[PDB]
């Protein structure tokens, strides 16, 4: 549950990334993979990606960054209404993906940090702070959906 002045942070920094959605979403895959690298083992089209270089030079890879940033902006921009856009992604990545929540812990935390990589100094304490409730409200409703769901 996030108030106004909240929600008004999370779309003034997502102003930031939809300015260049595909290297903030190339770069928040980046470093989801090289931080955690059972992730990538989750995508068939990237397990190939040995080297971070490799990664970096993958068209597809920053191509699938576009598609989930986009995905993401669209919930958090529903400002907390977001079940009809929130229950296909929980249900696909549950049932056809098999993503524990662990990982999208790991994402949300890549996201806290790839911001203050592109923007150090840009990126406040507030900022971080409604930012870091909205991916919680984020998780926390697939979460729930994951329990309905009996997936671990
Ligand atoms: C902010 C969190 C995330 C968002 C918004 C998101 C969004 C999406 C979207 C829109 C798709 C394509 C449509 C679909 O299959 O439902 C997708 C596919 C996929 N997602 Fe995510 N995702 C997120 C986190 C994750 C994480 C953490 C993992 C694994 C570590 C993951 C694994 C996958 C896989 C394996 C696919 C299929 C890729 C393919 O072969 O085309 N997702 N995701």
């Amino acid at each position: 549950g996030l108030s106004d002045g909240e929600w008004q942070q999370v779309l003034n920094v997502w102003g930031k990334v939809e300015a260049d959605i595909a290297g903030h979403g190339q770069e928040v895959l980046i470093r989801l993979f090289t931080g955690h690298p059972e992730t990538l083992e989750k995508f068939d089209k990237f397990k190939h990606l040995k080297t971070e270089a490799e990664m970096k030079a993958s068209e597809d890879l920053k191509k699938h960054g576009t598609v989930v940033l986009t995905a993401l902006g669209g919930i958090l921009k529903k400002k907390g209404h977001h079940e009809a856009e929130l229950k296909p992604l929980a249900q696909s990545h549950a049932t056809k993906h098999k993503i524990p929540i662990k990982y999208l812990e790991f994402i949300s935390d890549a996201i806290i940090h790839v911001l203050h990589s592109k923007h150090p100094g840009d990126f406040g304490a507030d900022a971080q702070g409604a930012m870091t409730k909205a991916l919680e409200l984020f998780r926390n409703d697939i979460a729930a959906k994951y329990k309905e769901l009996g997936f671990q």
